[PDB]
């Protein structure tokens, strides 16, 4: 089996993909966000704190025939930006681009953090990391790829992101007419539950490769590039008045810049950052400070190619015995 879904931004910046998602019969459709950087499917849904929710579409598991409740079962998550949710968990059949899972784990919120409830265009999180990251007690659960793997054309799934334009989420299929030149595949650990693998290094704009080991997560449920330090600062010492704000919360720069590119290592393999991808606008409505797309990851512990680093790639998440991640231009 296969599935191919469309993927579409949330705003006018890339903050977020949402994806809908089959749940229940009658199919209920909510858009979600697919992350794979955690390993919970969790919802809005009729169980939800009704303060806590502001526009999003619920999942309701008592109109559904093929929702069960897993008894005993309960479900807590915090994630990098300092959200979170919580609640209870139910099986039913979950579909994604025509592919369908029975038995999925679906995790129904009841209470949701305010950053949660402020998205009226995200009605919950659809994790793509390993099922060792599920928060499901006291029995684990696993994400709907490792659900749908053995039925797959082949153990894979793509990540093709647009920039300020829709893209594409396939399962089980290579579609070889989605990117330029040829994939360069590159080893995973899978130690801390990630897709964590080892960019080669990197350039800023048009100067020369500095070769060097950056060890990283492939996460498309985060907005930005998070590098260490020194590399961030080299990025930025480009910009005409560029600085970090600890106001703000990192770089900014004057909204009149040009920005220039970031290329990153593959292997011995490049992918380009346009300069474009790295302006995430006025810090504020009407402001000529703009946000900065590449940040610091110090004080995270980890480096995160989120959103802007992998919208330039078609990305294939490899989970065969080995697992392995490729990137391609495109």
């Amino acid at each position: 089996s296969t599935g191919s879904a469309t993927t579409t931004p949330i705003d006018s910046l890339d903050d977020a993909y949402i994806t809908p998602v089959q749940i229940g019969t009658p199919a209920q459709t909510l858009n979600l966000d697919f992350d794979t950087g955690s390993s919970d499917l969790w919802v809005f849904s009729s169980e939800t704190t009704a303060s806590e929710v502001d526009g999003q579409t619920i999942y309701t598991p008592s109109k559904s025939t093929t929702a069960k409740l897993l008894s005993g079962a309960t479900w807590s998550i915090s994630y990098g930006d300092g959200s979170s949710s919580s609640g209870d968990v139910y099986t039913d059949t979950v579909s994604v681009g025509g592919l369908t899972v029975t038995g999925q784990a679906v995790e129904s919120a009841k209470k949701v953090s305010s950053s949660f409830t402020e998205d009226s265009t995200i009605d919950g999180l659809l994790g793509l990391a390993f099922s060792t990251l599920n928060t499901v007690s006291p029995t684990q659960q696993k994400t709907f790829f490792d659900n749908a793997k053995a039925s797959l054309d082949s153990p894979v799934f793509t990540a093709d992101l647009g920039y300020h334009a829709p893209g594409t989420y396939n399962f089980g299929f290579i579609d070889t007419t989605a990117y330029t030149g040829s994939i360069t595949y590159t080893a995973v650990s899978t130690k801390q539950g990630f897709w964590e693998w080892t960019s080669t290094g990197y350039a800023v704009g048009s100067g020369t490769f500095k070769s060097t080991s950056i060890d990283g997560i492939a996460d498309t449920g985060t907005t930005l590039l998070y590098l260490p330090a020194t590399v961030v600062s080299a990025y930025w010492a480009q910009v005409s008045g560029a600085k970090s704000s600890s106001s703000v919360g990192g770089y900014v720069f004057p909204c009149s810049a040009t920005l220039p590119s970031f290329t990153f290592g593959v292997g011995s393999a490049r992918i380009v950052i346009p300069g474009d991808y790295i302006d995430f606008g006025p810090i504020s409505t009407g402001s000529s400070s703009c946000f900065g797309g590449i940040q610091s990851s110090a004080g995270i512990g980890i480096n995160i190619f989120g959103d802007v680093a992998l919208k330039a790639a078609f990305v294939v998440f490899n989970g065969a015995t080995t697992p392995t991640l490729g990137f391609a231009s495109k």
